[PDB]
């Protein structure tokens, strides 16, 4: 049975909302105004530039919690026009228009021009008599050359056109259709996005079932989805992150190098300090150390109890680690094994997820007799938070929130939540609990996580991690695709396991993966059955790790400004080429390269021989430290050794490097090394050096006109320099001194105003 | 339950084939050499550069007809059985099994791996729920490796990330399913199973192409390149070469539309309207309602609408047109012939003896059982009778919804007949045409196809809609069907469903007349140009004249399609396989070796297109553009991006009214960006597709030497964008807007400058 | 799923027989003349004063022996009238008329006056997807004061109006709906009878399902029934 809206029967304005009653048949005559279904479509606007559509059949159905944490406004200024030919609701430049009369049609328009919509008989209500279940479905059009992105952390081809996607968290890995972080939101290169507002399973056919349409369907009697205007993908992500939650600003130290104890290796304080001292003796900067599962006794994860026979003095170990200037992370998850002595206590208190019959839900995956913490029970939440606070008190700084995706549905939650929606919303509840604990103990500014699962709104709790990848170039590319997709799904910060997780990597794979990981927002050395310390592979591996850790620390003024941008506008640090250059037709299908912020284009090397092909958009691009220049709007082929890769800065750029290559959290406005790239005649470029809190502490402007570059500074800075790159010699400089360098002329300023001739 | 090969137990050489017995467990010790399955992998080579792999579990299963028409050969192979590995080599392609503890399957080109099956990535599955058994394989995909083909699919051109099912315009389904795919790494794969093959292309396992089939064995062929074109060449040699359609078929076709009212008067009205408006027309097609409604396909003309069929056809032929009529392999119950067919047993029966019937497309529809030889002869007799009245070719529609709960006359396996029926049906019609009009004059307009059906051109896109989205879908489908072994492809100009806006119709005319085969056909609205606008007539005239003028080049490209299986409408990846910018290009294509066409998909005329390496020149605007980059342009209804690559010697003709004329008389040669020290060749084809005249142009400093070989007369050469020259020896010169025109007085000229 | 004749598409005269091709939807326009079932109603006369109606869906079904021993003649003098408004087949005083145009209607007439018939959407083809079975059913009207008799040796009330009857021999007795002698032929006090020509189980709802109609249904792809004129019940039996 298929029931579809075919004609508008009535349109009513209820305040700032517009209700359309539509019938599946002609109902212009009274004889046809009975014995027929009637769809009720509510059009509203929870935020300027966002239009929500609620298509309902039966309102008597149950609509139980949880619901996505959306910042829904009920007083947004809209304009509603109910004419004889159509009815239109306008929020800012976006509008929704229902065509009255014989031909039903729903259109989403930008300033009057159609950007998408549902054609006649492309949405409605379906009754599967086989399974005896009811669904509501919609089909939004795809224009010529229109590409779709996002839909969570998916590792399939970056462009979604032609794919079936299902918003159902599952533990597959990095090489499968399954995903740990499913978000029913997609984005388009035409500058609009769509959010299907259903925590339960949403089924997307992206150009697969109907090749010219994105179809999405859900179970039940109503379908709610929001169309979010741009007009650019960046603006779309901005509106979406304002609507569902802004990414938090991670602490500066979190952007350093992380080292883990690996998974199934033997570790104690002696081994941890042995590796840390090996890092120090090899002059390898380390900033965060992570204790993985076996910091608790096996089969007892996660009971929060230190193994006495392996860590007899945990607090003293942590203080000595912190005395070394390091930060501490530990592994946790929302499950507990039956072996733990705490399991009986939790069972008696009723803090574990129960089946409808009262028995506990358990399975033998990951842990014997595994049970789930019921976070719908407030007392279980307080117990978990008490354990978390106790660990933070002994010196732990952050947490790795692993797992939280295979949530069963044949259960009854303490608060009565709908299991079908809890399956996904549990990741949010769990990560939010841990994040609130961190806010209460270390402080909101110092709060950071390492999370493997996520739901709509979980971007507010960075950072997020790719998962169980393999040690080869193909899986490296898969990880990059997943990171780009999650960036375009509302998450600003993303990490991945350098060198892979399963199996030991060949030396060259490890070196290339190090280069790629240290040019990401967050970089961690972690493995499953093999160490990830550099010297376990080669001496050149140590050199590569040192080189790129030093590089990342020198770039921190720029990277932390980009992180501030991610917090303020929802712009991911790891941007897909389409995201930065949405008007360039050559960037639609680019997944082997990315933009690290506004100004840096990175193209990791996926070849043992060092071969790499990459596309440069329009302009004159300059390598960050090799300094070679290349023309833009074309592809380039190169070969690089283990210490190099394509890292090119766009023209008309004023980039801020730092003078510290040992730690990421330092006074970036002291000794700042400014770098000027291809400042054209009549153009001006700006550089904002961030403070610790993410705000701008110093702003430097450079305007070129003919042969005069005027540089003006505003704010607080000291001892900064500016490198006219690929300019060997100048005709003088007033306001500072000049010197030569391999990279160009270095001017040392003595004030916030200099004027360069030539 | 899952059973997978994990270790090599034995390798035996049986003649020119290599059999590997592999175990799903450790079997180096006798105690473990029992109570275990044993996979048998036969590696062989039916053709140089092609390696077939047959992985089987139980040989006691039934393996009944039909099978794909493969040209299986004494091919030179080299077998090497060492202590570390076993390798079978055909030409540059080789398959290597790693012995010892680590099982591994690798395909190598000159020793370098191009793909393969890793440990625990293939094997045998027993679903006890459905009680069915399947065999599956997973071939690796490298970084940046893209997949194309698998038939005429209207999804994204690159298959990476798609579910495909080999089971016959705006949906995942397909009219022409081919279990063969191609890669930008210069190899292809053919899964040798006519029944349903399930492909997960980067969908289930994102870094692998997985293919599975039901039964106890899986047979697939890896075909080397090293270029995609070479892959298509070997594949078309293996499964069938595209036939060379007659020249007249490359003209403009016009249909009566589907459910519109037409009679002899309407046919004459369309013909006379085309003629008075100076619109050349070359083929006329009669659609379904040339037979009485509800009686398709009984081959009986409708008397109240076509009272005099043979005489009308005779007059149409006197005006120089060719005639096509609609047919399909079904018959309606209303027909008086239905009783004859049932009593004679020519219709497909259910196992119980009753006829198979349903009420879709026709009331009480029945299927002609083409496994019955006498039914085939009856069908062919009707087709020949239609040819006797003057019909020249046939439109073989339908042939896809073949039931499986049936019993065929010859005992064929229904699951495989579901797809092979298209081949059988098209082959009968093709044999009829060869026996009546002649092999050279054989042409079809077919909507269904199976492996090997490329031998029966032409093939038609199907039921598209009248908007730019469906136009782009059609282009994608044509590119895919080209990369799946078919050299010639058409589509309904203006769309099929709903009436097109004028601009959509004009852009679609531009696109269709720059295709191998161009037809104006619709469902509920006429497709004559003046049914939209008068400027629509202008567009149709302009581009029909253009195509007739380009036929000297287009028919040479069609001969190339027949000889090497290279489609006339090439995807950018096929022509520029080494260019990273062409991997995902579906809105533009190469019409042959030298011409790049970018249809316009915008009402405003805006179009963005990518140009590969070189200096490109528009075919009639003559403006030049640098290559290796994207370009933005705006064109009116009479124009679109049509650019010729550098170092090109293109042959246009002197006739713009018909496509089938003596192209070697009055030939207009066009020289495009001939660099210093470069040489270019141009082969003008004869009517039979062979080269009748060859013209070479060599540039040396400022002297261009041009030499001709064969039979030609009165031909000229246009130095494009060269306003004046310093001299010409052997012929005369004249000026033109497009460049210097040299009229030759022999087959040897020497141009100074 | 129920498919019923609603409009006449075509009427063809095959000798002394009249074939009506009727569609379950509007087919006045070419765009809708495909992707539809088509009922084939053959009207014939095997004997003066008797009109046979064969309502069919699929001809490909098996129609195996046995069949009733009917004295069917092929050369009975009939008159066929194919107009723009209706089609009529006349044997003696009896005639059958299908109304062409927009709305289908079937009438049986004695010298031009209606004695019974099938109104719009009162016959057709039924597909039970649960049992996977196909049926053909018909409903002939009952006039005011019209009573039904016969249907074999049944021990229920003499007048059948309001009774369910099934033509299936059973060893029940004299106190049950079952019958030793089942005959799918019924008679009316208006001087006509009806014989459903199916040796297998025939299901009669005599004024039970549709109180103003005699409904008879059979399994399969065709339903054949004969209307027998009188003008008296004795003449009907003769």
């Amino acid at each position: 049975n298929l029931i579809q809206p075919v004609q508008v029967y009535e349109v009513e304005q209820q305040g700032n909302e517009m209700v359309v009653y539509a019938a599946p048949r002609d109902v212009r005559e009274r004889a046809w105004q009975l014995d027929t279904p009637l769809f009720t479509l509510r059009f509203f606007s929870p935020q300027e530039g966002i239009i929500g559509v609620r298509m309902e059949h039966f309102q008597g159905a149950l609509d139980n919690s949880p619901h996505y944490p959306l910042n829904v406004q009920k007083d947004v200024h809209v304009e509603i026009e109910n004419t004889a030919e159509f009815a239109e609701l306008k929020s800012g430049s976006l509008s929704v228009r229902v065509t009255k009369g014989e031909f039903w049609a729903l259109d989403f328009l930008r300033d009057g021009v159609r950007i998408t919509g549902s054609q006649l008989k492309n949405n409605g209500y379906v009754q599967d008599s086989k399974t005896q279940r009811n669904y509501m479905f919609e089909r939004l059009d795809l224009g010529v050359g229109e590409t779709v992105y996002g839909l969570g952390e998916r590792f399939t081809a970056l462009v979604r056109n032609g794919q079936t996607v299902e918003t159902w968290n599952e533990d597959g890995g990095t090489s499968t259709e399954q995903s740990y972080k499913n978000i029913p939101f997609y984005l388009t290169n035409r500058g609009y996005g769509v959010l299907v507002n259903h925590p339960q399973r949403v089924s997307f056919e992206v150009g697969s079932e109907k090749v010219s349409k994105v179809q999405f369907s859900v179970e039940g009697e109503y379908l709610e989805y929001f169309v979010i205007d741009g007009p650019t993908p960046k603006a779309v992500l901005n509106r979406y992150t304002q609507f569902t939650g802004r990414p938090a600003l991670p602490p500066a130290w979190s952007f350093g190098l992380w080292l883990t104890t690996s998974f199934t290796t033997n570790y104690d304080e002696a081994t941890v300090n042995s590796f840390i001292d090996g890092m120090a003796e090899r002059h390898l900067p380390l900033h965060v150390f992570h204790f993985d599962c076996f910091w608790m006794k096996a089969f007892q994860w996660c009971d929060f109890e230190w193994d006495p026979l392996t860590f007899p003095d945990p607090e003293g170990m942590i203080k000595r680690l912190k005395a070394k200037g390091l930060k501490v992370c530990v592994w946790i998850n929302p499950y507990i094994g039956q072996r733990s002595p705490v399991f009986k206590e939790l069972k008696e208190k009723g803090y574990l997820l129960k089946r409808p019959d009262g028995s506990l839900w358990q399975w033998d995956k990951w842990q014997p007799g595994l049970a789930i913490y019921d976070f719908t029970n407030p007392e279980a939440c307080q117990w978990y938070a008490s354990k978390l606070k106790g660990l933070v008190a002994m010196g732990v700084d952050c947490f790795k929130t692993d797992f939280g995706e295979r949530i069963p549905t044949d259960v009854q939650w303490f608060d009565g939540s709908d299991p079908q929606k809890m399956h996904n919303h549990y990741a949010f509840i769990y990560n939010e609990l841990v994040w609130k604990v961190l806010k209460e103990t270390v402080g909101e500014q110092e709060a950071v996580l390492f999370a493997r699962s996520a739901s709509v709104g979980a971007q507010q709790f960075p950072v997020h991690w790719g998962g169980d990848c393999y040690a080869n170039y193909e899986s490296m590319a898969e990880s990059l695709r997943g990171g780009l997709s999650i960036g375009m799904s509302g998450f600003g910060f993303w990490s991945h396991d350098i060198g892979g997780f399963e199996n030991t990597a060949p030396a060259h794979v490890y070196k290339r993966w190090c280069a790629f990981g240290l040019l990401s927002s967050h970089s961690r050395l972690h493995g499953s059955k093999s160490y990830r310390v550099p010297w376990a592979y080669d001496e050149e591996s140590c050199d590569v790790v040192r080189h790129f850790t030093q590089l990342k620390c020198r770039m921190m003024p720029y990277l932390y400004r980009q992180a501030a941008l991610a917090n303020e506008f929802g712009t991911p640090m790891l941007r897909a080429m389409m995201l930065e250059f949405p008007d360039d037709p050559a960037c639609d299908y680019l997944d082997r390269q990315y933009m690290l912020g506004d100004s840096v284009l990175v193209a990791p090397v996926f070849s043992e021989a060092g071969e790499v092909q990459f596309y440069l958009p329009e302009g004159r691009w300059t390598h960050l430290w090799h300094n070679d220049e290349l023309p833009g709007s074309r592809w380039h082929k190169q070969r690089h050794d283990a210490l190099s890769l394509p890292v090119y800065v766009r023209d008309n750029t004023l980039l801020a490097l730092g003078n510290n290559d040992q730690k990421p959290d330092y006074a970036w406005h002291e000794g700042t090394a400014f770098q000027l790239f291809q400042l054209g005649d009549g153009n001006e470029t700006v550089c904002q050096v961030p403070a610790a809190d993410g705000s701008a502490i110093f702003t430097l402007k450079a305007k070129r006109q003919g042969n005069t570059i005027t540089v003006s500074g505003e704010g607080e800075a000291r001892g900064w320099t500016l490198c006219l790159r690929n300019i060997p010699q100048i005709a003088g400089v007033e306001g500072g001194t000049q010197a030569g360098s391999e990279l160009g002329v270095v001017v040392s300023a003595q004030g916030n105003a200099l004027t360069i001739s030539l």
